[PDB]
């Protein structure tokens, strides 16, 4: 298997320079600007993404202009992704806007409307009406981005509890709370969810981040809120919380890809079962053929360090052994101190990690997990897979328009580099999360229909060519799966 | 692996009405006449064999054209196969006509060819100039259908051996001879021979049975032989004796397919060891992809009995289980007494045995042999038969015009029918001998040259269907190997 | 697999003198003289079968003697078999002793006792009192040996039916009938074998060979039959018609094993079929780890001719390529003119055969089909077996004391001998049957109990040195199922 | 594969409290108590790392004893591992005991002993005498735990070279200087090292950490050192640099294990390559069947935080993953503030590190890797851990007196505990690295010489029923030559 793999290794060797993961940065105040944009291009970012749940759609629409603008001086097509804010629980407000917890001293936490303004240190109001019943005695509750820890020790009556301030803090009007262990009964897409995915469809963006989704009901909800004009759009669900975990099966089945929040999955869930969560999360989206991105405090110390951490190091190396299609910077590119070296320094890393990565366990072991019989193109991309682990082929080549094929070859996990030829810019953009593919895009306007197909292959077999994956000689597998099949194995020219 | 696969069959089920085991049938006076020929069609036969070590020119033009007449007027394609006589010794003639041989007596063989007429139970005449030379004393020299046997002792001179007569046994004029574990040089091919080949390629069979091939080399002679109008003619190598089976490998490489003679291999080698020889040598063909005929003793008894013995059913099932691509008939449809019977018993029990045949063990145990990395040609059909095992397809259909890709697709053993399209009536007809395949012919000439290969795709997944392998809504493999191109269409 | 295996073969390498095969040979006229049966010994019989269809009990206990005799002087241990007659179905009198059938006439079977001895050519009696209800009309109904054919087309009444006479021969009085397809659900056993199955136990046969075993239920019949005296009798059931063969899972099941009677199973299903059926019925019982007999018409002409045919030679490779356990001979033993030919021929084949085989597929294909998990035995046996292969051992060395053990280690087909050291001599002659097993006796009375099996394991190593297996220096895998294993280094 | 593994995992579902990985813990100044070992132990700790590069031999005798009564007093046993301080190539002094080193500023790297003392930011010393012969123009010299990097450009004279500053960094006297691509002839066993090695083996230590261990033929010379008195002794490699990395197969032969120092690897081989380089030296020992130790900047942070980072947490998680017998623990544990929490974090996580890994790629992948045919000892240990997933055993019991056939036993990883039983306490502590492995003492001389193995075996499974591995009815496979299946009485 893998360790067999990594007895032949050596790191004296030279690192074929292509890199399969993607990197995903976060745009904020050090890095909004066209030319730090470019920079952050340059240095490897395939997708930008923008935190909703601050800024606001005048900040974004920048961004997204500056965005395209980056990418069309530079030549290239990126991403654009829109992190959704989510539903979030606020507290009431005080008398004179604040409130000093102090710790070991008692406060009540009650569910009755009358104390949304007349709140004090003892006793204070919390939106989520169905309070007294999932909080039992013994639990957390947490306050105020989770500085502020309760410890909940008995129900006063159906609307109000007792509990201990476990640690001194000082907490203003309407801060998020947080309830560690406890099955909260939020909706998934919010009022102001709802504006800003009007939003996100009407400037045409390429995914959804959506925040915090539990259910596989939830992701049909955020489609609905795309509507009929964001049928294309994908949803990637952000799974931070342990609703999300158990439901993680259904919840991949719905969606079009998974995101592993580690930290927000941390705030109830030890750091070692994160960890674990990770591998399968990863798993489960590598064998089900959709993205997975590895997500947050990834090279954490470099948004003021010029230099990581040896751990952080090695977290990065290994989100892309585990299988992850893409990695995320947040504030390391979005108030950072080092945006370009960070997303550099990632791309190292994933350069080197790939070296090591023995991709035929993946191709192997997601082989034997397929059911007999299986459909005509789940046939044919893994025999087309197999083909170039045959002939030790130099690339592939495939033809495919929504990037459905594109990214059910990617699945097999082929040790070379496959070359997508659409003639859809967006798919150019939705495969910069889908690891070991490029786009070409081929203009249908502009050099007609190729009712026939070798125009695009003979441009996938250039652009394969330019980049010196494939000389004349070497062998390339080409592909063409749904909308009727095809594969040939081609003879460089 | 076979074992597995055994503990989920069952007899009560039925057999799928398909046999991709092919059957060959020596033509004789039971069955030169074109109504004979119909017959034997009807009941299963793919090849037609002419045994040239008997009969004229004029015998087997007539078998020529019959055969193709029986074909045409049923409507379908027949290989044509030219059996060779092959180099042979024999003795000279006697005073009187005959030689009474004694158990324990001595006699004198010789290579003086003044002994021609001039032979006794003493001292006779063996038309084999070398062999002197190449005998040594303690060797045996069978002769008159190995009958009699005598034991070489020593040489009294430079042309004449001495040797014992070890049973009783009365010779009349020049009789066969053959010599156990000797290495035989006779030319590859003789005199009629070459005259024979030259007859075979003006009336255009579509392959030899090369007798007694030894070496690579000797299959370069025959080539030679059929000389350059004749270069598309297929070379099948009868393996008759200890040489053959020694140098298999090399023979193989250079010929066209094998022939494993089993009567003729048991001459000088022990039954048990024909059997086992007959293992090797099918699975080295299967392996190179070319085509291997079980070629004697089948179905023996019933070239005068209505039914075979139980040994000779089990006989057919397992030359089919060892994966021969064909079985073949001598005497039971040369002079045979149930031509249509024996040909209808034979095509039944490999129908059954091979329905009880795990192809997916053929399919991975050659997969497992292949080299990394393989031509492309290699990866592609392998793939493809992949695909027909993953997606259980019901049919594949291959465009091969040499019959090169359909011979290569073959070898990998789907478990379903496999429909070549050919530009080629030839190519029709010499697949005839390669297992689990079927032609359809295309006519370039009446049809276009159908760049794209949409018709050809199309005639061959029609005929599929008109055989009821596929309906609409079934998936079909379609091949393309020299450009490359492999398909998973689905049915309408 | 297979395939890969015969590539690296040369049929002029020399073959191993190691058959792991076993020969079964039908004792009589022939062959029933001590003399004869020595000879039989030193061709390579492991077990002497008496056919019961035929022959008194006084006829048999000869055999029985004779064997015991012939094996005792060459020193050696030979199972004594008792093959059973099974139920029959056969025809009553003629007046005169004798019915003409001819080609075109039509006959009438009477289920009416009363035509017990008013048998005549147009009607008689056939003793199945369910003939007319279970036979119907297309069906065929064969007398005397299978000789004379008749078709049913219709019935007369609630006991007559209406034949063709499909062809010529002459019928005397009470001569055996059978019913093709047809379900004839005659009994486990009958009078008959319930009496000689008492004698089979009195005179202490090792096993039985049950004829025609239908069900399940059937073997549990013949397990009452042998009585509590009779509880280590192996009972082998001969597969002889379609229900045993549907029914072969529950059979193989409660048996002890089974034997495939071709000739047998030839008289209702097609031959090409019995090729099949012979091959799934030696597979499932290779996968269940009881011991498998190809048992009919095998080298039949050597019964009058020196040599066999090429088929014949071939059918016998083939049983072994199968998997077979043993090969059994009949008539060619036991009317045969060549006795001693045919069973040298048939070793001879055997181990050549043996020669070829890829014992490393069965190997393979065994563990795959074990579920997981498994119990301690048969964990142990595997990887007993799997240390074979790893170290390249030249023996295995198996105490078992009933057979169990030495039975469930054979059926991992380890490629090497197999030595058994067993305190029981009927083990020695029950194992027998099973292929590649070599037994020795320790004599527990005379040499002690020998608890840590010290004795036992240098008499099995003993006896592997003494016929070549193993020479110092060799690794020698020794087993005991309180489970145990060890590879021991040979010295 | 791993793969196939995860998907049938979850988080929510119980956790054998099994742990089969071990934790070193360095002692210091925090932790050289009684009570504090006593503490450590409790914790987690199997073994206590003595690092010789700094204190006095009376110093580590009072680690020696402590440890010794904190393990009396507890009732186990603790491995006692001393760290050798090792070669090392420093710089001379400098005229104001300071040098302030500036960009693009050109400087001269002398070897020159009169320099030992003159030393100036324009020229000064370096210890290492060879060094202008095995070093060429173009090459690094990193000074100062690798901040400072110089860059040769020329040869000056047979003792000087030319070298640019790259980047401005001041340095005091005698620091450290590391050879990014260079081969250093550098003796294995220092003078002071030839010392320590003696006390060591004098005061009887279960293992030697060997410092900057760069060929084979150096840990002969580590043996050389300790004698024929520490025959016994084993000898653990720390791979810290590329010429360990380098020649890591034929040190892996040599060595009784490795060390994996990630820090001082990181000195002169970028971060991300570091990574793959402990992935290479733990699979290779994996299949050698030596220990193997994950080493250095383990939970860092938690040397003054009560808390680690997401990143430390993975970091340890991982190490796990890859395959290694033990985890490291220094200045956490020698100067930190949270002694105890950081061992029982790492615990922890190596506990739930453990519930997902999939032992039985392991097992499958080690064994298409033996050949054939192969020793008898070789068969045995894989049949054994065979029949233990076979026949879903619950525990392993194997008698082995030098521990070598634990050790055996232990690299197919079996998926249940291993329990072997000894005649040696020292076979106990030294067992205390290999992964997966529980000790349990039978005192041959108050008990018996027990011919026949029938009081060790008993001994072996009530440990197993006592820790609850096994019940009645449970199967446990047991291991001159001999290997059972039993049913748990």
């Amino acid at each position: 298997s893998q360790l067999a793999h990594n007895l032949t290794l050596s790191i004296f060797d030279p690192v074929a320079n292509y890199r399969a993961a993607r990197i995903i940065c976060t745009i904020g105040p050090s890095t909004q600007s066209v030319e730090a944009l470019k920079g952050l291009i340059q240095s490897g970012m395939s997708v930008a993404r923008m935190n909703f749940s601050h800024g606001s759609h005048e900040y974004h629409q920048t961004t997204i202009n500056n965005v395209r603008q980056a990418a069309a001086e530079l030549g290239v097509n990126i991403a654009i992704a829109l992190d959704t804010k989510g539903p979030e629980i606020r507290t009431g407000q005080f008398v004179g806007g604040d409130a000093v917890m102090e710790r070991g001293a008692t406060c009540y936490v009650t569910t009755d409307p009358a104390f949304a303004d007349k709140g004090t240190k003892d006793k204070f109001y919390i939106d989520y009406q169905n309070l007294s019943k999932v909080v039992r005695p013994g639990n957390y509750i947490y306050i105020d981005d989770g500085i502020l820890i309760l410890q909940v020790q008995s129900h006063e009556d159906e609307q109000t509890l007792e509990c201990t301030v476990t640690n001194s803090h000082t907490i203003s009007d309407r801060r998020g709370v947080n309830l560690p262990g406890c099955d909260v009964d939020l909706p998934a897409v919010s009022a102001k969810d709802r504006v800003d995915l009007q939003f996100g469809v009407e400037q045409g963006v390429d995914m959804i981040f959506a925040s915090f989704i539990r259910s596989a009901e939830q992701v049909g909800d955020v489609r609905k809120a795309l509507g009929p004009k964001g049928r294309d759009i994908m949803i990637i669900c952000k799974i931070e919380n342990h609703q999300g975990v158990q439901n993680i099966d259904s919840i991949i089945e719905e969606s079009d890809g998974i995101m592993v929040a580690r930290g927000d999955l941390g705030v109830e869930i030890p750091a070692e079962k994160v960890v674990v969560a990770q591998k399968i999360l990863i798993s489960k989206c590598n064998v089900a053929g959709k993205p997975v991105i590895c997500a947050t405090q990834m090279l954490e110390s470099m948004t003021y360090n010029p230099r990581p951490t040896r751990a952080e190091v090695s977290d990065v190396a290994n989100a892309v052994f585990n299988g992850a299609d893409c990695v995320m910077l947040s504030g390391e590119t979005a108030k950072g101190k080092y945006p370009n070296e960070v997303v550099q320094y990632m791309a190292r890393i994933c350069l080197e990690a790939q070296s090591a990565l023995n991709e035929y366990v993946f191709f192997n072991s997601i082989k034997k997990l397929q059911h007999i019989p299986m459909s005509a193109d789940e046939a044919v991309c893994s025999s087309a897979v197999n083909s170039v682990y045959e002939t030790k082929a130099k690339a592939m080549v495939v033809l495919s328009n929504t990037g459905r094929s594109a990214r059910l070859v990617a699945k097999y996990r082929p040790n070379c580099p496959i070359v997508c030829v659409t003639t859809r810019l967006q798919t150019c953009r939705q495969l910069n999360i889908t690891q070991g593919v490029e786009s070409v895009f081929f203009d249908a306007d502009k050099l007609g229909h190729d009712e026939g197909k070798e125009h695009r292959v003979a441009a996938g077999v250039e652009f394969a060519k330019s980049k010196g994956y494939v000389q004349t000689g070497d062998y390339c597998v080409v592909i063409h799966a749904d909308h009727a099949n095809q594969t040939r194995i081609l003879l460089v020219e």
